[PDB]
């Protein structure tokens, strides 16, 4: 004992962080996956909607003109 | 002695790993923000366009009602048109038929 106790006291601490490091890596994976996804369901959402706008605007547009010509 | 070389190497390994968790903190902290606003420009992107397209969606139903009358109208003009017009081209068609 003596000088071996640091030695056993600092394994301890780097087996520790080493096991942080670990567990705040699988967390942020679980997070960053999951906003992720939801992320890409509505950036799909949006191209969806973003036509049908798009398709429902032309349209009145072609109404006005079938119309305003009559 | 020998051992304060290995005390020396595991000082650094420590001071290491905690800037190597450190720089995980920040960064999973930064990115995991933007992502969530991310979300949020969409949250609402998407009600923009959900609003836009119902917005004109209607109204095109509107108009679509507008053009029905309109060819409502034309078709009641036109078949009280064939049948007035029948008559007469069948009364004075009859006059003439009696010379």
């Amino acid at each position: 004992d003596e000088k071996d106790h640091l030695i056993e006291r600092l394994y301890r601490e780097i087996s520790g962080l080493k096991a942080q490091l670990e567990n705040m890596k699988t967390e942020s994976q679980r997070v960053v996956l999951q906003l992720k996804g939801h992320v890409s369901e509505l950036e799909a959402d949006l191209a969806e909607q973003q036509h049908l706008r798009q398709q429902a605007a032309d349209d009145c547009e072609f109404l006005r003109a079938e119309l305003d010509e009559l």
